[PDB]
């Protein structure tokens, strides 16, 4: 079975994001459990967790099928150790907000190294990060998303994802999430059915499937190799339809979150219905 839903809006309360997934007919939903900006958040109340819950419950959302979305500030490989402090202090604060709410995954970019140190060490840093938070929290698995590659941000390479992995110490709660706008930006075709295979034959290689739990599927304004994060509707942008049917189609993406991040809300119950069709229509190669 697949799971099909976008990053939908948390105003109004976190159980909103659930109504709003039940509205576009949504089988599974990404969210922020908190305003990005702010480094300390108020601590969740008894009253939004029982909210939370009760609406996921009232509309068939298990925490296999929610894919949380962490804050754009985190930098879990600064060079700057003080604010390498400050960046997991409120990941861990991310993920404990997890637990409260019944969550099993949180996805996250891993970091950037500012130009101050090596990618090696950098990727370091982030593996350390992930194992203090493993270390301070029960029952929720950190998911690592690739990257387009921008500035200094790291994971927009496959390897960065495996030497990631390698320094984690409980591998049973490491995992990734592939982007492919941010896969395409990076240099990882997905024109054509034959591209798709390459590229997920590579990540076979250097990271395996048994890490994935989670996609994002984004059409890409940016162009093949850009290093560049603009996302597009299905269909509509630099990668157009083809790879969307061919994900649908394979089983390897199956019992995971599939969120569209695409920028157009009002069309998102409509991409939904198109994804969930592709998965028994016409076959692509
Ligand atoms: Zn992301
Ligand atoms: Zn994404
Ligand atoms: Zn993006």
């Amino acid at each position: 079975m697949k799971y099909i839903g976008a990053h939908v809006s948390a105003a109004g309360g976190l159980a909103n994001a659930a109504i709003r997934a039940a509205e576009i007919d949504a089988t599974a939903f990404a969210l922020f459990t908190k305003n990005q900006r702010q480094w300390r958040a108020a601590p969740l109340t008894t009253q939004t967790i029982d909210e939370f819950k009760a609406a996921c419950e009232k509309y068939h959302y298990t925490s296999a099928q929610i894919l949380p979305h962490d804050s754009y500030l985190i930098n879990l490989g600064h060079p700057v150790t003080e604010a390498l402090e400050k960046s997991r202090d409120a990941f861990i604060d991310e993920m404990q907000r997890c637990e409260q709410l019944g969550l099993s995954l949180l996805n996250f970019h891993p970091g950037s190294h500012l130009m101050q140190i090596s990618e090696e060490d950098c990727l370091a840093r982030i593996a350390e990060s992930i194992n203090i938070a493993l270390d301070k929290t029960q029952g929720v698995t950190a998911v690592i998303e690739n990257t387009a590659g921008q500035g200094s941000n790291l994971g927009f390479k496959f390897e960065h994802l495996a030497a990631i992995i390698d320094g984690v110490e409980d591998k049973s709660r490491v995992g990734v999430c592939i982007d492919t706008c941010h896969a395409f930006a990076a240099g990882y075709d997905l024109r054509t059915p034959a591209e798709c295979e390459k590229t997920f034959a590579d990540f076979a290689r250097t990271v395996g499937f048994k890490y994935l739990r989670g996609m994002h599927l984004n059409d890409a304004k940016s162009t093949f190799g850009s290093r560049v994060d603009r996302h597009h509707s299905l269909g509509e942008g630099n990668i157009g339809h083809d790879a969307f049917r061919w994900i649908m189609q394979d089983d390897r993406f199956d019992g995971i979150p599939l969120i569209l991040e695409t920028i157009n809300p009002d069309i998102w119950a409509e991409e939904i219905a198109w994804l969930k069709a592709q998965q028994t229509e016409k076959a692509v190669a």
